[PDB]
């Protein structure tokens, strides 16, 4: 459960991060989605 | 406003992460926590 949490923090974190990215077009922060991405990858790999 | 709302999530994140890895030491965990520190210093260098 602790990293369904981590999760489902980084879920309600890229709406955040895609709603500026809607209105504002820094790359920085499509930079840190990027990872973002990745760390939700390697959480569902690790959940099964 | 909007940045530091992404800086904000970005810090609560970030003692998440920290606590597992006092319980549990996966490097993967690690390596996510290394990206998120730099994810904070991104979001505290744009904000000046
Ligand atoms: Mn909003
Ligand atoms: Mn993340
Ligand atoms: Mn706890
Ligand atoms: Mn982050």
């Amino acid at each position: 459960d602790y990293l369904r949490e981590l999760l489902k923090l980084e879920l309600q974190g890229i709406k955040q991060y895609r709603e500026a990215l809607e209105y504002v077009k820094l790359p920085v922060l499509a930079k840190i989605l990027e990872d973002e991405e990745k760390h939700i990858e390697w959480l569902e790999t690790i959940l099964g």
